[PDB]
RNA sequence: UCAGCUCGUGUUGUGAAAUGUUGGGUUAAGUCCCGCAACGAGCGCAACCCUUAUCCUUUGUUGCCAGCGGUCCGGCCGGGAA
């Protein structure tokens, strides 16, 4: 991608100043109407490599997993991932979900000895309120872990939308060692990522930017 | 017979420990929902047990007497299964 394409979605527009993280003030260009604006001069190259690093680890056969629990990146953050075939978190981060992930996964087996239920047949047999109470405990288990249920175990990378935000996913990927690839806005902190990309993290626009890259080049990654 | 008491893994703290189990509502209830660095689990709560309140089906004596038929007026007898 290339510098009028981050423009036009608005990759430049940080937080009001007041706000921001001074370990930002490299990647920052300056401030208008109190309002800093990024570099976007260093948000193409650091992209770019960023994009190539992910490209490589595509290649490999490597898992993808794209966290993006925020309201403007929820439901493209699951689009993005699906039509990539990789794995995404685009509701409430689960503590624990990777430092813990021998115990989260009792409750993918859970989902999956779940949903064959409901295809199968199940819950036509149970007394109403206990095939009611499990069709909840579904669509609960589902909002929570539907996009890592075929992940089968610690993912290669991390993708994550808003470092801030996702403060939590970031500390446990550094804690395994799981390269964290991340979407930094001004009011965040750069200091467990490591690619970071300044860039524009609230607005729709920009957010389907990132992710539209990212969804490609591990497109292209997994053919050859 | 009060609704409590804990553990595994994870995470926080040099540490004793903490979190979970707190918060917003709610309930007889750590009851349930929602939120949430916690995710789950156990012992308790509730349910499963006995009894009581309504109805059905079967069975009809030592229990019963609606319609019958007699009568010493006693379901007493013949019967009747209501
Ligand atoms: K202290
Ligand atoms: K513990
Ligand atoms: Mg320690
Ligand atoms: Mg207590
Ligand atoms: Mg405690
Ligand atoms: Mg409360
Ligand atoms: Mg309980
Ligand atoms: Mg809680
Ligand atoms: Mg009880
Ligand atoms: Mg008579």
């Amino acid at each position: 991608v290339s510098m009028r394409d981050m423009l036009k979605a608005g990759v430049h527009f940080g937080h009001q100043t007041r706000y921001w993280n001074p370990k930002m003030k490299p990647f920052i260009f300056g401030a208008r109407n109190k309002v800093h604006i990024i570099n976007l001069e260093k948000t193409v190259p650091m992209f770019n490599e960023a994009l190539a690093e992910l490209n490589k680890i595509a290649s490999r056969k490597g898992k993808i997993l794209f966290v993006g629990t925020k309201r403007a990146a929820s439901e493209a953050v699951k689009d993005a991932a699906l039509s990539c075939d990789q794995f995404f978190v685009n509701h409430r981060w689960l503590g624990g979900m990777l430092t813990n992930w021998k115990t989260v996964r009792q409750s993918i087996k859970r989902l999956k000895d779940l949903e064959t239920q409901s295809q199968d047949g199940t819950f036509d047999k149970l007394t109403k309120k206990e095939a009611l109470m499990r069709t909840r405990e579904l669509e609960k288990l589902e909002n929570s872990l539907g996009g890592i249920k075929d992940m089968g175990g610690l993912p290669d990378a991390l993708f994550v939308i808003d470092a801030d935000h996702e403060h939590i996913a970031i500390k446990e990927a550094n804690n395994l060692g799981i390269p964290v690839f991340a979407i930094v806005d001004t009011n965040s902190d750069p200091d467990g990522v490591d690619f970071v990309i300044p860039g524009n993290d609230d607005a729709i626009r920009a957010v389907t930017l990132y992710l539209g890259a990212v969804a490609a080049t591990v497109r292209e990654g997994r053919s050859q």
